[PDB]
């Protein structure tokens, strides 16, 4: 161990920093979220000095380092870009002992300020130990994705139940898988959050009115079109801490391979080509397994409710008392958008986005043939010629640009394009899943394209 | 944040425990082990301590707690088993401006010492404030299996080849390639553990010998409706690791404080002067974010912000993000599409076409109406719009202060006055679900 971490108490404790730039700053910024009694030493301050100065976050001191400034000061920073200056401010702080950290130089002075992750009470910090910078980063990257946003609400909100835990629970085992459960409780947290009194009562009973090793509850989630890279956070936390996840075959490989270990799996996608899964068994999976105290994860192939029903799935919930929750994910309109260059929406060319299903009661032509709008279809690839012949018989231009693109955002994608009479010809080029993009945004591709095609 | 946590060198820097039981150890082996020049002041001392007192590795003060040993150290830990000598310590800390810590009173005094996870020369902290005790517990296990045992080694490296990496890399970003190429590399990592220095120094070598790009580039991302946890993985690693980030107002603050802490941030501003400070800062070799809310090729103006960097010679690319439409919707318990309910969903701003828009097996979406929300309901109505039709204006969706109205189209403009920006006009029959499927708030 080359560093001692310790966590420090700054609310109305003097504090010090000697310069006022950009670098300066940062350092106060987080000085002041700690709730430092903050001095400002320098020859001129950038303005956003100017303004906390004018509303009493801080104290300017304009001019040279005055050494007497650290006489009643708990900790200092030297951030000048003058390595004599800093030089002079941590031989002042070392010789009264006040912690200093020379920012330019990190083992030179006193503390090494590490990347922290705020979950405030909760708080973690990575260091380098000043090796490298780069790699504290990349923590705090993996760590910040790891540790849910309310994270903090619960940590605060515990103290409130010790007792009551203490009570229906007398043996330290089986108090301690309560805290495990009720600091992976996400609902609870955000309800927390946003202040919803009786949720957070029905959330917090639900907690000791349950059996201790049952979890119950359903979340929706929104894998996205595939690249693991585009599952959201909240997804992704929510995928580490199920019990079972329910999956279908436009969940990517990658996305997969980020649930759990041993979470179970069930695979209610369409099997081999001929063997999928009827709606209301899947429905009654979730409701069946969350019944029985499972965390249900039910993962969807790019956004939950844009074809692909977890309103189905969720109104047969809310009446078992199965709480539940919904996790939106990037849809393949999104996905593909962004990965081929392809603007759903730019300056004229249009400014209505349509979302359509493709192959109950059939296809609404000149809604569809009109425009200043962009035309995205799901599920079309079968119906590409007869969308085709059907949208140019009302109205169309022959001329207009059209794109197909399969499996977007994945490491396969494969983007082709033309002109709208070429359409059911250029879908016999492409494989299930695809979209289909009708509309003049399709030429920006030119300028925009910067993801590999294959 | 209710503490700063900080990592301090305690090399030949006097440091003061009082008490000498069992609390007292394991501070006292932490001290040793960060190697402070301690002192341990107790009335009786365990085992321990007199086996660390011949080997010179402390100093021991037999006796009542003497205010004085304070007077030369940099750190101050209270471990008695009185509650009354330990705050006569932190008074004595205190009043010399010396960091203190009462280990069973973390609420007193002035830091808490946290639980640590050992890969040095890296080192990772976590606490509680005393708050949640066994949380911080549990996630020190949590993170005694993520963290890779050999860690510190690669860590160790890193700083070794420091100097040699910018005097053969010029600018900013070989550099930080290198780093990316370097950190990425599970042969480099096997073979430092194995310690087979013929592995290392071949991989190394053409680490260096490599051709890496200079230039910089735009990353166009997208935040979502607001809630941070709506953020992609990719676009969080994005906003980590960027040199500088462009963003908006409809960026909400938790996500603006994902954002690395060492870079540069421009609030915004023309789209025209928006657009050249992006190629600008590019152009100075930098990893420049444009942070936007929702998603940015959906009523952004995201391909203009780069139709013209190909032109430049400035690599991009897009992180696309969760659209209002799809945020809001959910969060509001609306799903956008339902059973034959609409198959058919419609992104819209804020003449238009009527007749097209009033028209249905659809849902609808207004992005920028706030205020022109009488006129699409007066239109909708005219062109042949059914007024039991359901509507719901979102309010600041997926955020903590979200706020969800509805009704009918008879009441469009009405509701509109109910609400203020930014909001979301949700037009469809799906609204009818709001409950039978609403689960974020009462609200
Ligand atoms: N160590 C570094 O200087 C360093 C480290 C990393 C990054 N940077 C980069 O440099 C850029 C900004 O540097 P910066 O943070 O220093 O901002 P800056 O260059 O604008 O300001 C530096 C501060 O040092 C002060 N200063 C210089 N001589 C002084 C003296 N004799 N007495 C008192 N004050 C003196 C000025 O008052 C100024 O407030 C940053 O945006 C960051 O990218 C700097
Ligand atoms: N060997 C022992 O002293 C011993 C053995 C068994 C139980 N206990 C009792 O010790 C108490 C535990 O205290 P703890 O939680 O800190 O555990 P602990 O094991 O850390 O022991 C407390 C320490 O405080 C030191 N000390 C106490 N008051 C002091 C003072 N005013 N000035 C200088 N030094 C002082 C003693 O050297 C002792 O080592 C409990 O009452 C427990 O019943 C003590
Ligand atoms: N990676 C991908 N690339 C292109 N299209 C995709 C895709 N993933 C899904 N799709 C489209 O989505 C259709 C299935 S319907 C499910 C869509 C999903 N709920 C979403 O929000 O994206 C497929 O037929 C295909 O047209
Ligand atoms: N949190 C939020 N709640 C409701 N509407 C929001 C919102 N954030 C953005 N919007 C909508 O987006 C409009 C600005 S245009 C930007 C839209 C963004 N690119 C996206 O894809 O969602 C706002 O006027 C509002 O109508």
């Amino acid at each position: 161990m080359d560093h001692l971490p310790i966590f420090c108490q700054l609310r109305d404790r003097d504090c010090l920093i000697v310069g006022g730039g950009d670098v300066a700053e940062r350092k106060a910024r987080l000085l002041l979220e700690a709730g430092a009694r903050l001095t400002v030493n320098a020859l001129t301050f950038i303005p956003q000095f100017t303004v906390w100065a004018n509303e009493g976050m801080l104290t300017l001191v304009e001019g040279p380092f005055d050494e007497t400034l650290l006489d009643s000061c708990w900790l200092a920073i030297a951030a000048t870009d003058d390595d004599t200056v800093n030089q002079r401010v941590s031989d002042a702080a070392e010789s009264r002992r006040i912690f200093c950290n020379v920012v330019d130089a990190p083992k030179a002075a006193s503390f090494i300020m590490p990347s922290i992750i705020d979950r405030s009470p909760l708080m973690v910090a990575v260091s380098s130990g000043g090796t490298s910078p780069v790699l504290a980063r990349l923590l705090r990257e993996k760590l910040e994705s790891l540790l849910p946003q309310h994270l903090g609400q619960v940590a605060r909100y515990a103290g409130q139940l010790r007792a009551r835990v203490k009570k229906q629970f007398a043996t330290m085992g089986e108090r301690r898988r309560f805290w495990e459960k009720f600091f992976v409780n996400d609902r609870l947290a955000q309800s927390l959050a946003n202040a919803d009194e009786k949720a957070v009562n029905a959330t917090t009973e639900r907690l000791f009115s349950e059996p201790l090793d049952h979890r119950g509850e359903v979340v929706l989630v929104g894998a996205g079109p595939g690249d693991a890279g585009l599952l959201t956070l909240k997804g992704l936390q929510q995928i580490q801490q199920a019990d079972i996840v329910v999956y279908d075959r436009l969940v990517s490989d990658d996305i997969m391979n980020l649930v759990r270990r041993d979470a179970d799996r069930v695979f209610v996608g369409k099997r081999a080509g001929y063997h999928c899964v009827p709606q209301e068994e899947i429905n009654q999976i979730l409701l069946r397994e969350a019944q029985k105290g499972k965390r249900v994860v039910r993962l969807k192939g790019g956004d939950p409710f844009i074809f692909g029903r977890g309103g189905e799935e969720l109104e047969t919930l809310c009446h078992a008392g199965i709480p539940f929750s919904v996790v939106p994910g990037i849809t393949a309109a999104s996905g593909c958008s962004a990965y081929s260059g392809i603007p759903l929406t730019h300056r004229d060319y249009a400014q209505s986005v349509r979302l359509v299903t493709g192959h109950g009661g059939e296809l609404d032509w000149e809604n569809l043939a009109a425009e200043k709008q962009t035309l995205v279809f799901y599920m079309g690839l079968n119906q590409a010629a007869t969308i085709q012949e059907k949208l140019i018989a009302f109205g169309m231009q022959a001329d207009m640009p059209v794109a197909l693109v399969e499996n977007g955002t994945s490491v396969k994608q494969r983007v082709v394009h033309g002109v709208l009479t070429q359409l059911g010809e250029l879908a016999q080029q492409v494989e299930s899943p695809a979209l289909i993009i009708v509309g003049r945004v399709v030429a920006l591709r030119d300028k925009l394209n910067w993801f590999s095609n294959h």
